[PDB]
């Protein structure tokens, strides 16, 4: 092309979107703005920011303890928590990586090989997995007791990663099943197209009024399992390409046997002919799996980078910058 | 104008058939070792009832970590399978589970001789009969290809490569000097800090000084986790901290889970220790490892936009150059 491309971060953006507390200087999410941040680009009541004491910040996560410490640990929290921005920036890291499982920089932090790491050594475990004094908070309390005694585990941190993952799979369910149990269709596209705001939305829209009748829905299990195919996007884009490498078009049993084959699951049949009828952009019977695969990357991202090529701009304003300034001395000391 | 590998082929490849080129097995191991023949191969051009000959070595190689070794010339090699090869070597932790499985119709772990050339040209991107058609599917295409197979063939193949270099830097020996292993691990480095690693080589290393086959291999199989290493670097280069010899050795242990011997990791640290503090230069030792790994044969990131820069510079001086002309 004209440029190279650079992956621009907005995680800070959305954060500040999104944090609702503040304390010195220094801003904080509870657990709850932590989920809806992870759903949703803009904030539904711009709310303005509660200023806390040193004592009122210390109340936030006091009568905890109550949370049941599986999958539903952030929602039972509601607010009653507090979350610092680095800690935010590791918890992205674990939702846009759900294969990683960072072992390299825990044994790094595990200096006296025990598969633990002390509270000392967490943030730098935040600030080495999120790379591309200070107040008590909610993961700290958790993971290291509420004076900092106990230690993190390897396998208590995979725990907690793999119930995190479920979490917002759970929550991003209620929230666009409005809570209701089943996912209209119509909801599951809203959700798969949330972070895809590039125009084309005419054709898939048109698709789901037309093609797949009022009344039908998905579980939480499809749901759940349709998150974990997206999660295996590259695998479907290897099977992917060796379609578009034989000149051949992706009728339905091959969608079927590429998701198959990147999931190693059963999906069925309700959630992939409906994915394949949105997705079929023409009237023909075959995949636009190009634009299908830029979608599941959409949404594996959730708008938290933005791809740019601002870098031949620069490079034209430093040229007539330096070159200006460069006869602004060679002539005016010629003639 | 060509890739680098289609240039790494035309260097080496020593057979010609029907205006068609082809690498023996030896042309293929010198290939990955080396950029420049010595000798320039003469080309050899082949007719039908030759490649059959050629073909005929297959009958007494063994199949293990000395296949193409055992062949010496007698085998037959194309380009896509070259590729393949190339990549196998190049990538050595993929696997490519996904492309077997999606050439594995009959839902068996199995794939038929037809589907060889795909498989190749799907993990290879970013019927003249060759010695791995017979190896995989038999002289006729009678047998198929289980995944097991497979993948034991990429084990014995990198087992190959280590060995086969090993002896072209020990000159046959059973021990390999120092300065040989450093000329191997620069041997994909251009010219940068090369006169400050070579005085290193003479002024920090006592005459004699070697490592055996084993250390040889505890450093190749370091190389291929040079990204998990990377992240154990950054840790340190976050904490605004230098990387001292015994760090380096956690360093290594962690980004390998083996035991590298410190005759072999003194003599790295001493090497890329550029400045003469006692601290490792990581960023230049971790370039050198990705250069090792991709044996001239791939182009990268940082590479492809510093060249990116360069033909927009070169357009840019045609440019002014171009718009003076513009006024007289």
């Amino acid at each position: 092309y004209l440029g190279p491309i650079e992956k621009l971060s907005l995680r800070k953006q959305r954060f500040m979107q999104f944090s609702s507390l503040e304390h010195d200087g220094e801003y904080y999410m509870t657990p709850r703005d932590f989920l809806f941040s992870v759903m949703f680009e803009q904030v539904e009541r711009k709310t303005l920011v509660k200023k806390l004491a040193k004592k009122d910040i210390e109340d936030v996560l006091s009568g905890i303890q109550t949370a049941r410490c599986g999958s539903t640990f952030f929602r039972d929290l509601g607010d009653k928590g507090v979350i610092s921005y680095t800690e935010y920036l590791f918890l992205l890291t674990i939702l846009t990586k759900p294969h990683s499982g960072f072992h390299v920089a825990f044994k790094m932090l595990d200096v006296d090989g025990n598969e633990m790491i002390e509270r000392k050594e967490f943030v730098k475990l935040q600030k080495i997995i999120s790379k591309q004094p200070g107040v008590n908070t909610t993961l700290q309390v958790r993971f290291f007791g509420k004076r900092g005694e106990k230690k993190l585990h390897y396998k208590e941190f995979r725990r907690f990663m793999e119930n995190l993952q479920t979490e917002v799979q759970e929550m991003e369910f209620l929230q666009f099943s409005k809570g209701l149990n089943f996912m209209r269709k119509e909801d599951f596209a809203e959700w798969l197209l949330f972070f895809t705001n590039t125009e084309n939305k005419d054709i898939y829209w048109r698709n789901v009024r037309e093609k797949l009748s009022v009344g039908e829905s998905i579980s939480l299990d499809e749901f759940k399992s349709f998150c974990h195919f997206t999660t295996h996007l590259e695998d479907f884009a290897i099977a992917m390409q060796m379609f578009s490498l034989a000149h051949r078009p992706v009728r339905l049993a091959e969608f079927k046997r590429a998701v198959k084959v990147a999931t190693g699951q059963e999906l069925s049949d309700n959630l992939l002919d409906t994915v394949f009828k949105i997705f079929d952009l023409d009237g023909d019977e075959c995949l636009s799996h190009g634009e299908f695969l830029g979608v599941l990357k959409n949404r594996m991202h959730r708008g938290l980078w933005v791809s740019q090529q601002q870098s031949v701009q620069e490079y034209w304003k430093c040229v007539k910058k330096e070159s200006i300034k460069g006869v602004k001395e060679a002539w005016r000391q010629q003639a």
